[PDB]
């Protein structure tokens, strides 16, 4: 039954070219299968590509955007001028070349590169991968990307129009577990959003709940808040969603289990991958995606801080009993 040229076995002949682009991305784009800046950048690109989809604009007789159509690469000239798309240019060019060389659509390539990039980061789930999205796209309308200075109401409305419930917004933010910022405060380039920028874990949800104590750089950048320790950056939207009554209980439930967070994240990502498409018209090639190494560390409140330093914001469920660490407060090095 279906064998691909290099001897691997797959479900459909349409999956076979993806074994070649897998080898190309691991060796080159990811510099030997690493979980560093290329993965983090690609996670911003899959979001910004897919969120340019608005049912409300369509209802008002306007082009609403094509969703995960690869338009961020095909119309990079228009989309990378948007304020939330800076710092992406070099990754988008690298991706353009791989797509053109392999003859795969840009929309599919961005979904594939997200699943494969995440597989290089310890603790990640194996994300679903479907192929068949048309290469044809039109530029996304402006103003459909959530920004770090927006209120929780604005983020929930924009995300809700695209199709996400408040819970799914929180689930989607597990990608900030492999994250840093470059452009909000360039004095502290690549300052991490959690203490493990290379491990897909629960620490991001825990650490954003901790009382902001520290200013990590010479001044505060755009939409920057006080964070819990030296080297960590905290953006305002993340601080607010952690504490807002609409999202706070789901945020709190993401703090004690890497398995729960992983499942919820994979589900939310599978929904985002087909915005603008019919998943029943795509071919499933998830078996091409390899496993990530497992994360064996327990969720912890870092460097001596206790449950008394968490700003518990879910009034109905008590805070999970998480482990504490007998250490001094951490200073975080830049994300690699
Ligand atoms: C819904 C609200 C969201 C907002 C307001 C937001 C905002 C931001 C901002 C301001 C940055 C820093 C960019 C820079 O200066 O370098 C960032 C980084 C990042 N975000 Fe989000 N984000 C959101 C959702 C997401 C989602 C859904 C994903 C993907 C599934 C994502 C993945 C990341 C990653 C991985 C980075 C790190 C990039 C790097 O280290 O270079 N974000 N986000
Ligand atoms: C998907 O469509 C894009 C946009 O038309 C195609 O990209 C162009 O590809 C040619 C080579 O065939 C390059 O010289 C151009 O520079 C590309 N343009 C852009 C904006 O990237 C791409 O080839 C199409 N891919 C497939 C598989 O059809
Ligand atoms: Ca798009
Ligand atoms: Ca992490
Ligand atoms: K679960």
């Amino acid at each position: 039954s279906v064998t691909c040229p290099g001897g691997q076995s797959t479900s459909n002949s349409q999956c076979c070219v993806w074994f070649d682009v897998l080898d190309d991305l691991q060796t080159n784009f990811y510099q030997g299968s690493k979980c560093e800046s290329p993965v983090r950048k690609i996670l911003r690109i899959v979001f910004h590509d897919a969120i340019g989809f608005s049912p409300a604009l369509t209802a008002a007789g306007q082009f609403g955007g094509g969703g995960a159509d690869g338009s961020i690469i095909a119309h990079s000239n228009i989309e990378l001028a948007f304020p939330a798309n800076g710092g992406l240019t070099d990754t988008i060019e690298a991706l353009r070349a791989v797509g053109i060389n392999h003859g795969v659509s840009f929309g599919d390539l961005i979904q594939f590169a997200t699943a494969v990039g995440m597989s290089n980061c310890p603790g990640s789930p194996r994300l679903e991968f479907l192929t068949g999205r048309s290469n044809s796209s039109q530029p996304s309308p402006p103003s459909l990307i959530p920004g770090p200075g927006n209120t929780v109401t604005a983020i929930l409305d924009r995300m809700g129009d695209a199709g996400f419930s408040p819970d799914e917004v929180v689930d989607l933010l597990a990608a900030h577990s492999l994250a840093s910022q470059e452009g909000l405060n360039s004095a502290i380039f690549r300052s991490p959003l959690d203490s493990t920028p290379q491990v897909f874990d629960t620490q991001f949800y825990i650490e954003t709940l901790l009382k902001g104590t520290t200013q990590p750089g010479p001044s505060l950048g755009f939409a920057e808040e006080l964070s819990p320790f030296p080297g960590e950056f905290r953006m305002r939207s993340d601080a607010l969603l952690a504490r807002d009554s609409r999202t706070a209980c789901r945020w709190q439930s993401m703090t004690s289990s890497n398995e729960v967070m992983g499942q919820r994240y994979r589900a939310a990502m599978a929904k985002m991958s087909v915005l603008g498409f019919d998943r029943n018209a795509l071919t499933d090639c998830s078996d091409v995606i390899p496993s990530a190494v497992s994360n064996n560390a327990a969720p912890v409140i870092p460097g001596g801080l206790t449950v008394d330093d968490i700003e518990v914001s879910c009034p109905s469920e008590p805070f999970p009993e998480i482990a504490t660490a007998s250490g001094p407060l951490p200073s975080l090095a830049p994300a690699p």
